[PDB]
């Protein structure tokens, strides 16, 4: 017999990403900064490294879309689903999609793109949802109002259980 084995984690530490398109809500620089910071959350505590590609295929393809946007997991307009991401693997694996019917911001207004992206990239790297309400990988979005972000211990233990520490 055969089962469907899951790729639990990337077999390589050096990963690429590409920002395929951009939300209207934030400047290009703001979007790039948010994603850069979101990846840094994970690379700061693991041997993982992330390199941005401007063209072609990257491991983590990032895009904004609304409604049905090419994977038959359609978005739902304002609120509800905010974004989703695929677990590690080839093709769609690792990819992250953000609902552009949300208002994305670099602040408390709407949904903070950095916060949501950091969470989604957790999925791209092989993390499922945490039961700890204080974790980044908790299923519900909140905003602390703080200027600095520190990755909760639960998320650190989770990602390090896959990739080891930095
Ligand atoms: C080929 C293939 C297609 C789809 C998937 C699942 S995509 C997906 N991932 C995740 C969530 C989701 O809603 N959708 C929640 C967090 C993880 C996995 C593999
Ligand atoms: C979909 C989804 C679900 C949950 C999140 C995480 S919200 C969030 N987490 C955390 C902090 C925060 O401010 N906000 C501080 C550190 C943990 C982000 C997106
Ligand atoms: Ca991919
Ligand atoms: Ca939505
Ligand atoms: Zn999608
Ligand atoms: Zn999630
Ligand atoms: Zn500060």
């Amino acid at each position: 017999y055969n089962v469907f084995p899951r790729t639990l984690k990337w077999s390589k530490m050096n990963l690429t990403y590409r920002i395929v398109n951009y939300t209207p809500d934030m400047t290009h620089s703001e979007v790039e900064k948010a994603f850069k910071k979101a990846f840094k959350v994970w690379s700061d505590v693991t041997p993982l490294n992330f390199t941005r590609l401007h063209d072609g295929i990257a491991d983590i393809m990032i895009s904004f879309g609304i409604k049905e946007h090419g994977d038959f997991y359609p978005f739902d307009g304002p609120s509800g689903l905010l974004a989703h991401a695929f677990p590690p693997g080839p093709n769609y694996g690792g990819d992250a999609h953000f609902d552009d019917d949300e208002t994305w911001t670099s602040s408390s207004k709407g949904y903070n793109l950095f916060l949501v992206a950091a969470h989604e990239f957790g999925h791209s790297l092989g993390l499922d949802h945490s039961k700890d309400p204080g974790a980044l990988m908790f299923p519900i979005y909140t905003y602390t109002g703080k200027s600095h972000f520190m990755l909760p211990d639960d998320d650190v233990q989770g990602i390090q259980s896959l990739y080891g520490p930095g």
